[PDB]
């Protein structure tokens, strides 16, 4: 409306009034994403964007966000005329969320840096006329709310968002851009990316947001970063306040992405009478295998990023492994290359610090070693098998000469006589990929045969003439 209802707790005048604010919409029939999402920009932009006279905390008065509010809601009611569409049995058409999306796009700004922080909200699509790709998807899922379309909701993967709308809400609509200088697909159905296998649509096992999902989705969304060195404090409290309420409410029951933003959090700093940070992780892991048949990477990526910082070298190699493992099952498409680029620096870049810190601390002396452990060599294993049965089948490579430096060097990092205890049947282990198969005559040598090596990763057929 906004409501007489919604109005009550005004003015916010610290983090805790936010919160309230948050579950007394979370307790309505609908949750008000406008309204939600216009103050979490307010308030993010006061403690990230500018924090000049700064006291406490940056009070939302009503005048003001009722003000914005009015500003949106007359934007989208006045450019989309709903007598123009007339909605068969209370759901929405393809044409009006194409319609509504066309609307918040053609408000931005015409030129501006696509990835620059805090463009995400309401408040800056108002204010700026700038938000990111994510950012569209959503303000068209607010903006069908503010038009009485409940049908139309978020649907997100682990690097995209779009629509779903329509009978039964089995619709799916392009509404915003993905990545850099691929052309957009707006209006159109999201099954040519489901039927190719691609990452960037999950084999379809992508989130379809409810109304209480799309507010997990704007609290995941908020940027407590206020440069490169320096996050806000405030910003950071009132995300993890946000999450953990979430949790209360089972609104992060299907929100596995969710989870593991809320275990960073409570790694940094910590709330008395809550679960660990590994305990949130595996609720992660959890809520992929049960609602998204175990094909989300990002669940086990998070969780091999803890072991990682706490140096746990043995866990994090199997979070790695099994993160390989869900790929393996995906064909590597023209517009995954995040997750690529993910692949690309834990094989090259964050394995082989590591190791070579583990080698190090071997030199000096530890006991139970990863290097001296034979299961965490068959994970380092299983991490390549899956990222060659991933390049399998699929329409462009994956693998290089660049990958097979790193790969020589992180299984020489492992004495003979440790690589010679992984039984590779066809610790035990299997491999997936015709690639690790045909290695595996290679692994067990006192002497790693680096150039033999080199050629069965990169299928590279021959060597130098002279
Ligand atoms: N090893 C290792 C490792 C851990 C690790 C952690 C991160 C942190 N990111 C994990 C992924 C998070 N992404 C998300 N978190 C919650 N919700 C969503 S919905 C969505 C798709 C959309 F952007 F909407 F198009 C993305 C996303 C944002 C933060 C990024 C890379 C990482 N590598």
């Amino acid at each position: 409306g906004l409501k007489a209802a919604q109005k009550t707790l005004f003015p916010l005048r610290s983090i805790d009034d936010v919160v309230r604010l948050f579950a007394a919409e979370l307790g309505r029939e609908e949750p008000d994403l406008v309204l939600l999402s216009l103050v979490l920009g307010f308030v993010e932009h006061f403690l990230a964007v500018n924090r000049v006279g700064l006291t406490y905390f940056p009070v939302a008065d009503l005048s003001i966000i009722a003000a914005l509010y009015a500003r949106f809601t007359a934007q989208i009611r006045g450019a989309v005329d709903l007598s123009l569409y007339p909605r068969e049995g209370g759901v929405s058409s393809r044409e009006l969320v194409k319609k509504v999306s066309d609307v918040i796009w053609n408000s931005l700004s015409r030129s501006y840096f696509k990835d620059r922080a805090h463009i995400q909200s309401l408040f800056s699509f108002i204010t700026g006329t700038k938000l990111d790709s994510s950012g569209v998807a959503f303000a068209v899922v607010g903006a069908c709310q503010a038009l009485g379309l409940r049908d139309v909701h978020l649907a997100l993967s682990e690097d995209h968002a779009w629509v779903v709308f329509g009978p039964n809400g089995e619709q799916t609509a392009e509404v915003t851009w993905h990545g850099k200088g691929n052309e957009d697909r707006r209006g159109q159905t999201v099954n040519a990316g489901v039927a190719e296998r691609s990452w960037l649509y999950l084999k379809g096992s992508y989130m379809r947001c409810d109304r209480k999902m799309e507010v997990a989705f704007m609290v995941c969304a908020i940027n407590p970063s206020i440069d490169l060195h320096t996050d806000s404090l405030e910003l950071l409290q009132l995300q993890q306040k946000l999450l953990w309420l979430l949790y209360d409410l089972g609104h992060l029951e299907r929100y596995p992405m969710a989870l593991g933003n809320l275990a960073d959090l409570e790694e940094l700093e910590p709330t008395p009478g809550r679960p660990d940070p590994l305990t949130l992780y595996h609720k992660g892991i959890a809520s992929a295998k049960t609602y998204y048949r175990d094909e989300h990477i990002y669940p086990y990526m998070y969780l091999a990023g803890y072991h990682c910082r706490n140096r746990n070298v043995r866990e994090a190699l199997q979070a790695w492994a099994d993160t390989a493992t869900v790929i393996q099952d995906y064909n590597y498409c023209r517009e995954d290359e995040e997750i690529y680029k993910e692949f690309f620096e834990v094989a090259n870049d964050v394995i082989p610090n590591l190791l070579k810190e583990a080698a190090s601390l071997l030199e000096a002396g530890s006991q139970g070693s990863a290097l001296q452990d034979p299961e965490c060599f068959a994970h380092l294993l299983r991490f390549y098998d899956g990222i060659c049965k991933w390049e399998e089948g699929s329409p462009t490579p994956v693998l290089h000469v660049g990958w097979a430096t790193f790969l020589v060097q992180s299984l020489g990092r492992f004495e003979g006589q440790v690589r010679q205890k992984v039984r590779i049947v066809s610790p035990v282990l299997t491999f997936q990929s015709e690639k690790m198969k045909g290695m595996k005559e290679l692994l067990v040598a006192t002497k790693i045969n680096s150039s033999a090596i080199k050629l069965q990763l990169t299928a590279q057929s021959q060597v130098q003439m002279k």
